């Protein structure tokens, strides 16, 4: 699909058995998901943006379905105000920015 | 152009007669630029990002050239870690997300 940007580019994602809404975000290096339980081992990490830094749990090799498309990668879990799909997973689904 | 996302999508912008680098950011509603002097009156705005809220100055009807494309619109100025081009100006240059 070709997504115009008059509105936030929100899509449905499936992660750890749950269905969620998330933002397709070319400005995000990594994917960040709101507080949830995911299986496996994790490591703590700090992620910085506007307003400062937040502490997140880094999970590796997680499978996510993005708009019907299977992708695997690192997922950061923490107190984010919005679920964000960042470049680590956008590349896997072949997303491009075009103008 | 068609831009892939293996690397940050950085472009050159020209604002206030200066050349600067900025991130094309579909996850940003607004365009936010680091501290610099712009003409005219400004208005106050609060911007909420991943780590908290920041106060910025809002300037309207600012001419900015984005990777060679001329856009005219609202720019926010404040302590952002990186210049960000958000959807308000991405739509002016006709950018879309495709996959
Ligand atoms: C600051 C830039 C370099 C990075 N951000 C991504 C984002 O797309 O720039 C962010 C994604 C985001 C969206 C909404 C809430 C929180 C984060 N939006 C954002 O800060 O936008 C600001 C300006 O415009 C307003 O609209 C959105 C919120 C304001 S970030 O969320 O801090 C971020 C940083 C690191 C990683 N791995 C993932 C995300």
């Amino acid at each position: 699909p070709q997504i115009t940007l008059w509105k936030r580019p929100l899509v449905t994602i499936k992660i750890g058995g749950q269905l969620k809404e998330a933002l397709l975000d070319t400005g995000a290096d990594d994917t960040i998901i709101e507080e949830m339980s995911l299986p496996g081992r994790w490591k703590p990490k700090m992620v910085g943006g506007i307003g400062g830094f937040i502490k997140v749990r880094q999970y590796d090799q997680i499978i996510i379905e993005i708009a019907g498309h299977k992708a695997i990668g690192t997922v950061l879990v923490g107190p984010t105000p919005i679920n964000i799909i960042g470049r680590n997973l956008l590349t896997q689904i072949g997303a491009t920015l075009n103008f």
